[PDB]
């Protein structure tokens, strides 16, 4: 069958869904995944059929509205922006080439509109273990023109939810879903051998993801590197190839630049980040510890479940005192890795993207989820 | 566990191994895929991480031995047979160098090669783990072992081996209708494109009211620059009312365009293109088969000598192809002209379509491989 994938603005939200696409290409189906226009090279690069469905403009609408607690209302009124300007050309797509179904990622809110227009399943797959519905009303309230077209009062509930949050990270109150053993698809290079092998040093790995916006504040990484001085330990920066080069001269000795994360993080022994839920994912299976560093974002409420578990610290300020402290602790006591395992072992025990492809054909052959 | 892939030095060997490298990751496997290093990149964009085995001159071996003495052009089929078991044996011998330094920092449980990657074999057996065999077209790729053997002999020698060993499995993507009766035992699998990818223009997903013929001549830079064999195609369908487009690299598409007016040239991933074609013409390139194939299309095969061509008239004897015997313009429209004309052709090309999609899952195929690894200690 045609299966159509939607993912974001941020190459994250295309590594999350490329193991699910991917799985679909694998059982014989013709899967095309759309993005952001600068988003397109990372979906072709992941080996998936790339379409842009909005300019790389379309970032304006995170200062400005269609006029011209607050950070969820804020990314639903963003990513509900996002979607009303991805439409024209996901309509001029669908024409041409109409899919059986619709996968979009947690806040690709396009995914659950042209589905409706097409009269086709829609489904929706988490990109993280952060609720994937709580700016469901905020892009609702943004959608409401869209929504009316339809005849819809809000965002209609998926025809399944697929989700990839372990039990033990999950809330009481989440909906019910088709759960999936999530997997990293994050983006490769030729691969060095520093990158898989370790030193008699443990190896801490900062980053602050894959957002242009994010990672040109330097400052951030610059100062979390600086924290670890007093560690006898390897520091790499995670970080993109356009910003690393600054990094570069302000930091000899120092690595900098892409390296593919599922590659390095099982040779680390700590992941330090902004509150990223695809990095936190990719350690958690790996039974890496993690230090949350929170920079704002939707992430932090989910990757505080994280530090509860018992995987991770999220330091309460951004102090280096704090930063070394929790390193050490991730480093030195084996609690926080033997949870990290615990987490790593509840991901495995969840169903193959290829079984959850079976529920996609099951759905649209209107078997399952009638 | 941790599984070492080992493709060639063209794109459609990593082509052809990424499907089941992609349902090994997508299982929570560990998976590393090698190369030659100019094929580095190609792995990358198939979303697996990358490992350069062999510097590019490595292709070199196509033309001077090991002794350094130059390397005659097969002229016969039995010799392109032997040829391509010394040229492939000797770029394995080329490859272990870098095979066995990864492998001392990054130890697979299990290595996974190409029909003609032997150095998976031999890394596999030093290492002391499972090798798997993955048949990257139709075409039967053993028959070279024997002079691939013969490459080998100093380094089977120090393996005590008097022949390339035996895989633990072979797994094999060719349709029954086309399988020989000797073929060895092996695990089918359904084969599933995965070409390189780029950003998607309307033209490739949608046809017009003509005909769509698409020409090409695979995806290796030494074949490809003979841009000749492709224009002298696209000039002999000028007498049918068709819309040509042709597959090439984009390092050689600009002398195509410019000499033949209205027609696409570049690279376009021929998985999105070939359902919306009526014929697929090419040069006996095992994965340009498979795809069309796979989308119920025609073919139209214009051998160039290489191993595929006794395999691609299993095709044509099939009736899902023509093999042109004269590379005539003249039998080259008339075959184009049959193949889009008489319905025969393309119910033959969807009969094969159904075979391949009735074999199992390369997802189902991860699952085999498991159960190597997994039963290691009851041998
Ligand atoms: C810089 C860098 C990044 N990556 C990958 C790892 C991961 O797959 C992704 C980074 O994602 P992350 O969770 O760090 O955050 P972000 O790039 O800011 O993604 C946003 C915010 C997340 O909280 C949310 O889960 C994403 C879907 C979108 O990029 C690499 O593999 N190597 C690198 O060097
Ligand atoms: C030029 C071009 C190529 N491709 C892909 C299609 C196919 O996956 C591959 C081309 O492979 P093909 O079977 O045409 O031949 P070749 O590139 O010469 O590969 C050699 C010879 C084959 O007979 C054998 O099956 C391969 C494993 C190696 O590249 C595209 O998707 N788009 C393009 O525009």
């Amino acid at each position: 069958m045609k299966i159509l994938f939607v993912a974001s603005g941020s190459p994250a939200t295309v590594f999350a869904l490329a193991p699910l696409a991917t799985a679909a290409r694998n059982a014989g189906h013709d899967v095309f995944m759309g993005a952001v226009e600068d988003m397109v090279p990372y979906i072709a690069s992941a080996g998936i059929p790339a379409l842009s469905i909005a300019p790389s403009s379309i970032r304006r609408y995170a200062t400005m509205d269609r006029e011209g607690e607050e950070e969820l209302d804020f990314a639903g009124h963003w990513f509900g922006r996002m979607a009303a300007g991805s439409m024209d050309a996901l309509r001029e797509v669908t024409a041409n080439w109409r899919p059986d179904l619709v996968v979009g990622g947690s806040m690709s809110f396009a995914a659950a509109l042209i589905a409706a227009e097409l009269g086709v399943p829609y489904v929706r797959q988490a990109w993280d273990t952060g609720d994937a519905w709580r700016t469901d009303p905020a892009a609702s309230d943004e959608l409401r023109p869209e929504l009316r077209a339809l005849g819809l009062d809000r965002l209609p509930d998926p025809a399944l939810f697929v989700d990839i949050c372990p039990p033990s990270l999950r809330p009481a109150t989440a909906p019910p879903a088709q759960m999936m053993r999530w997997v990293p698809a994050n983006g490769q290079r030729r691969l060095e051998p520093w990158m898989y092998t370790k030193g008699n040093r443990p190896r801490i790995l900062v980053t602050s993801g894959s957002r242009l916006v994010f990672a040109k504040k330097t400052g951030f990484l610059r100062g979390l590197v600086a924290d670890m001085a007093a560690l006898d330990a390897e520091v790499v920066i995670a970080t993109l190839d356009e910003v690393a080069e600054e990094l570069r001269t302000e930091l000899p000795g120092v690595r900098a630049g892409w390296v593919p994360l599922d590659v390095v993080v099982p040779t680390c022994d700590v992941v330090v980040h902004h509150a990223g839920g695809v990095t936190a994912l990719t350690a958690m299976n790996a039974g890496v510890p993690q230090l949350i560093v929170p920079q704002g974002g939707n992430f932090v409420e989910a990757g505080l479940r994280i530090s509860d578990f018992g995987a991770a610290i999220t330091v309460d300020e951004n102090t280096p005192e704090a930063v070394e402290k929790a390193c050490g602790e991730l480093i030195g006591n084996p609690s926080y890795a033997e949870r990290a395992r615990e987490l790593s072992a509840e991901i495995a025990a969840l169903p193959l993207p290829a079984e959850v492809v079976g529920a996609l054909e099951g759905l649209v052959e209107n078997l399952y989820f009638q």
